[PDB]
């Protein structure tokens, strides 16, 4: 049950406990512990233990960072000055430039997903940064009970995050345990600030199928309880919609431009990757879904929906997206989603996502705050 | 001249003026011209006087809105609600907006009249300098309206604004949505190009329109700069000695004012290169205008190359900005006197003033600095990425110091 990202800082800032503990702490909990989790494959410990105390002096001469002295991992994705990189590093990636300049320290690094998710889990820290690569902040916050922003498309810069331009699906996103630790890290992330969350909302789309995946009675009940306890405040909620974009086909698009992620990284694919002006058509497709959600949100204040079809689940040297098909529903468009914890079934996680319009990510946090809330 | 658009709101705010006042001036002012300048190439008088009805009981009801009751046109490219977009439709009334542009939206809704919409501005070798041909840049600097709103993929922004000696606004790429603007001739590979911007008679407009146009909040304008390069000469083309002059005449005002002012940094990006990957990119974008430009398309992997090399470039000028705090250059190589703003080819060098800040997507402001010649001459002024707040007040302050 450990803190909070901001319940740390405040900790810190009062004088309660220190960086330098709070990094002792975190490192005993990661080799007590990451004996059977593997996440931090990327340690930086002795450096960290020095940055903490470099945060201590900063405390102590009266700096107000919001994350002083808080500890923390990143994927292994992002370059952090001086570790490898699937290669070593010469300059911190962007969103590790702005963690630190709060004052957040990076302890090291959790291997590809969900490494961030488990060690949120675990209680290792209470903060951490993945990116959207086919679901891979989202599914793993559901999988493991954390919490996740997928954020509005371009709203937090990738640079630094693994030749150079920003991709039509990949984003970079916070997670934590809690929603306020959600928007603080937003708003140090964001390039340019990010609209305020406006009035609780009103109506509300919740989905419980998507025709490229079976959903497990599981993960459907739980928007299912998600959807009568917003309804029980007051909250309508609706279950169909002429505005809601085919999702067959927005699911094919996004796998056919995932695909190409895909076959670029490997020069054996080259020969598969589509025309120029089958690509140009494929991004005038995505402009106009996004779109088509943006008319679907002049009706509704937020869409509720399954994370995943599921809970949690060699001599060789995938092509099977249909796992993606709940992620692809707010990545295509490139709307903003925040995954939620809304309890346990059988003994494992379970949560739901919530998808708000282009740049209302504020709102995705907080109406995953009141699902939350209002599900105990 | 006539007033500024804040001028405008402040009068109708304190009583001085109606919105209706100010509308029918404005009418006044265009019916006055037609015999020379006809820029305003779809009238909306009726309904705009409503409008300004409208306003005017927003006044009345204590609303503040920064741009109430003030008269403005906006290039035909934008959807204007109720007012002809070419849909292709072999009938009327397919063919009417059914909504406002974004950026059209955001200015009604802070209290603008839009009175209609200017010719989108003529080519090199077609040309208040010019007539009509500026297009928004004529309509301003002839007086019939304080506002305008342009688009600018290779200076159709800048340049007029430059001709015809008004202020223009090439923002930061992505700054304002282009939500209900059409670039012709184009198949979405504009998109890493184009911006909509706009234009005015005085840096404190742009900078209201700026805050009202922004999808997201831009950066307030920090300190006065301390350093700025000064550049005349691209490689491209041969620019005319009285831009040069321009430039120098702003430098020496800055010099003298106590900013430094250098001529050359190691960290400048390489402007051949960069003209050369603009040109490439534009080649994409209108290649549906000409058999020759659809045969030279490029594959999927060079593309993609592309703009990981104009990723780079951003970064290359980020740095450049870590020891100067703006650039100053001609905005094109004269003064006034398929279709890529004005030009016949994508590798036209009258471009290539243009794509020095388009190609990284940087901000630039152009502001006038005298005439010469008998015919304006402008400075524009180029800052770091999301830096436009700065870029209006560094061209205010070059403005200031060149009276």
């Amino acid at each position: 049950r450990e803190p909070t990202a901001l319940a740390t800082a405040a900790a810190i800032r009062s004088g309660a406990t220190t960086a330098r503990a709070e990094t002792e702490a975190a490192i005993a909990r990661i080799e007590a512990l990451d004996g059977a989790i593997n996440a931090v494959v990327v340690r930086d410990f002795d450096r960290a233990l020095a940055a903490a105390d470099a945060a201590d002096a900063r405390i102590q001469a009266g700096d107000t960072a919001p994350l002083l002295g808080v500890p923390m991992t990143v994927k292994e994705a992002f370059d952090v000055e001086g570790l490898p990189t699937h290669n070593i590093a010469t300059s911190d990636a962007e969103a590790v430039r702005r963690l630190k300049a709060a004052g957040a320290i990076i302890l090291g690094k959790t291997n590809v997903p969900g490494g961030s998710a488990a060690a949120l889990a675990s209680g290792m820290v209470p903060l951490e940064l993945g990116s959207d690569i086919g679901g891979s902040i989202r599914i793993p916050a559901h999988f493991c009970g954390v919490w996740g922003l997928k954020p509005s498309w371009g709203a937090i810069s990738s640079h630094g995050h693994r030749n150079g331009a920003e991709t039509p699906l990949g984003v970079i996103g916070p997670m934590a345990r809690s929603p306020d630790d959600l928007a603080a890290m937003l708003d140090l992330l964001a390039t340019l600030p990010m609209p305020r969350a406006s009035r609780p909302p009103r109506r509300v789309l919740a989905i419980t199928d998507h025709p490229a995946i079976r959903t497990s009675a599981v993960c459907r009940d739980a928007v299912d309880t998600a959807a009568e306890a917003l309804a029980g405040a007051g909250i309508e909620v609706i279950r169909s919609t002429d505005l809601l974009p085919d999702l067959a086909r927005q699911h094919h698009a996004y796998g056919q431009m995932l695909s190409v992620a895909f076959a670029r990284s490997d020069p054996t694919l080259h020969a598969s990757l589509p025309n120029l002006l089958t690509w140009l058509s494929w991004q005038d497709a995505q402009a106009r879904n996004t779109r088509a959600w943006g008319r679907l949100f002049g009706e509704v204040d937020a869409v509720i929906a399954p994370p995943a079809a599921t809970q949690a689940f060699t001599l060789d040297i995938s092509p099977y997206d249909a796992h993606l098909a709940w992620a692809g529903v707010a990545t295509y468009p490139g709307l903003p989603a925040v995954v939620v914890p809304v309890g346990t079934a059988n003994g494992l996680p379970v949560g739901v996502q919530v998808i708000t319009d282009f740049h209302r990510d504020h709102d995705a946090i907080a109406t995953a705050a009141l699902i939350h809330r209002l599900t105990e």
